[PDB]
């Protein structure tokens, strides 16, 4: 591992930063950025390998970051603000191996709770659910299909570090749905056109698995055919729904009312 | 010729369309633009001052438009496009006149509740928050001090069209404090400091209002000072904070726990 420093913008490798932005950039090196310093050693310490650093406790991360054998940057607040895309940058910007959990390696036990999220569309949703959950002390997110990326920079923000903090894993419908029975799981289904009081649920007996619906179309009947309980939160308006990230956390409080105290 | 059609972006009439981006021209004006049919269609119904309308039940909608003394205008896809700021945006647009309630008209019955915003910065946090509010079955939304502007175009997207939905007001620190005192309402603010937990709280007897912090503070002492109770939701972890919204939200369907079914 090594130390470098640049001022110009080309220097191929300060393209290969920006890029991370990109989807099919990121994911062709398993890899995604992450802003502040106090958040990457908050990271490291959840064990989280470090690929490069951007930028006195720089010193010790910097040797951390060179001594486990890669690349450091200092760097001008033309560069930095170039790369993370805002005219007011953080001063240091952490560059890590994307993880996710294998589904299979899940196992879930008494007293916990797990959000699924059918095919979630918007970052700031995804981010929001996934510190959301993490203050409501859930065990892990499920992203089922199709979904917005986790380490987009604009779901990464909307975390607020709970990227770090609490797993996430991915699955096509099948393979969830397979994991889910073999699971023994109370599967929580919400609709709009569910049945029954989301008050009015046992949460206690099994752990529980949220099924959070796609926020243009809903739960497909694939996954709706499911659930265990088919829950909806009670409106009284004009109101078509609740936003996404909105009704996630009702349902997570709702669901840990009992373990959640003082 | 109130039906009127337009080619030209050059055209004046389209650059001051632009203009409601700013928040002087929005203000100065007393205007807002509103996105889709559906909307302009149900913010009509709910009685809104359309100002100008731009884009099968379009005909009906420029009737009610011209009906109402509002002007009507026929503009290609790439028009839209740059009013909205949008890729492949909806087929029509709406400018509006905006609504807000003043304070001292706002008579706290028993059953309802309130929302009140110190300081709310961020756009997205507020239109989802005044969509949820609308949803919990709320009175109302009260901003308070300085805060992010309701009738902006990021904000009101947010909505869902519940801008329309929900009345808003706003008053500074010493306007909602005198309000507040009269109007004979519980106020729940959310704190950490002084705090008691939030599912144990009283939201039976008066006329609730939940007084939210801001985003980066949270409320300041001479607001949380003159708090009935303040709550706290439990959480676990580092993480410190629920975002507003979310926080809100919960907030809203515990104050409205024994109402909603
Ligand atoms: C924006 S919504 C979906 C809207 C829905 N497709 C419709 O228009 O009929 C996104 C998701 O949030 C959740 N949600 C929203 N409102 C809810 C309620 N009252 N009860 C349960 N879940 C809700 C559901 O999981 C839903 O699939
Ligand atoms: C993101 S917070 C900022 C709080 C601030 N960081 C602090 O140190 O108090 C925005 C506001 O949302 C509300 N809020 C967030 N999490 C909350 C919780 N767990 N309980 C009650 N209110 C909360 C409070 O009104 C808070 O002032
Ligand atoms: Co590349
Ligand atoms: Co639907
Ligand atoms: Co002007
Ligand atoms: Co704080």
């Amino acid at each position: 591992g090594q130390v470098k420093e640049v001022t110009s913008l080309t220097n191929p490798i300060v393209k290969d930063i920006r890029a991370l932005t990109q989807k099919k950039h990121r994911d062709e090196t398993r890899s995604f950025m992450a802003e502040g310093l106090k958040l990457v050693i908050d990271a490291l310490d959840l064990g989280w390998k470090i690929k490069t650093l951007v930028y006195p406790q720089v010193e010790q991360v910097a040797a951390k970051t060179v001594a486990r054998g890669g690349l450091v940057l200092e760097v001008n607040e033309k560069v930095i603000s170039t790369i993370t895309r805002r005219d007011n940058p953080q001063m240091v910007v952490g560059i890590f191996e994307q993880r996710y959990s294998p589904l299979r390696d899940i196992h879930p036990q008494e007293g916990e709770t797990y959000v699924a999220l059918d095919r979630v569309r918007d970052p700031g949703n995804l981010g929001t659910i996934i510190r959301t959950a993490d203050a409501a002390g859930a065990s892990g997110i499920i992203l089922v299909g199709e979904t917005t990326d986790p380490f987009s920079l604009e779901t990464v923000r909307a975390t607020m570090g709970s990227v770090f903090a609490i797993p996430i894993a991915r699955a096509n419908t099948e393979d969830f749905i397979r994991w889910q029975r073999a699971a023994g799981v109370q599967v929580v289904a919400t609709h709009l056109a569910g049945s029954v009081d989301y008050r009015t649920i046992d949460y206690k007996s099994k752990p529980v698995v949220l099924l959070m619906g796609n926020e243009q179309a809903g739960l497909p009947v694939e996954l709706a055919r499911e659930a265990g309980a088919l829950a909806r939160i009670p409106q009284a308006g004009r109101a078509d729904s609740l936003n996404l990230a909105i009704a996630t956390g009702i349902m997570l409080f709702e669901a840990r009312r009992h373990l959640l105290s003082l």
